[PDB]
RNA sequence: UACCUGGUUGAUCCUGCCAGUAGCAUAUGCUUGUCUCAAAGAUUAAGCCAUGCAUGUCUAAGUACGCACGGCCGGUACAGU
């Protein structure tokens, strides 16, 4: 989930909110950034964030980032939390639409599992 | 540009320092066409010093008998310089 800096002009360029993600003494602090600053990070998370389409970000690390297996999994952990972070936009209540499992069950009553 | 990478082990995750990285100002090595700007015996010995120079000054208007120059003849405030 991508978001904006402090104002709108369409097409989100950065992270919605300031989030973290930890994997066994490594953590990352993805901080939002204004347009055109580029991704300011180490080489390892610069891969992931660039592929994500998050084109602007400030970061900072803490702990042993030498063992990169932790470092990248902790980045990926942070990138997950974006839709698991509650924002005032999402406060309006969902309509609880029926599941595809329910509606399309008619074709699956043959022998299908 | 709010950034990290290598090194303790058979292998893994930490703690931790060492090394790598960029700027700045002094010395030094090697090299060097053209253009502008210019810091420069402070670091150490506020150690010691040859020679040369670096503070003098007169307007119509303080004092002109320089045997100076000049004079158009002088002085009688008395010339001009």
């Amino acid at each position: 989930r991508r978001g904006y800096w402090g104002n709108k002009i369409g097409k989100p360029h950065t992270v919605r909110c300031k989030v973290t993600g930890r994997c066994g003494s490594v953590l990352v602090r993805l901080i939002p950034a204004p347009r055109g600053t580029g991704i300011i990070s180490a080489p390892v998370p610069k891969k992931l964030l660039l592929m994500a389409g998050i084109d602007d970000c400030y970061t900072s690390a803490g702990g042993c980032t030498a063992t990169l297996g932790n470092f990248a999994k902790a980045t990926f952990d942070a990138i997950s939390k974006t839709y698991s972070y509650l924002t005032p936009d999402l406060w309006k209540e969902t309509v609880f639409t029926k599941s595809p499992y329910q509606e399309f069950t008619d074709h699956l009553v043959k022998t299908h599992t």
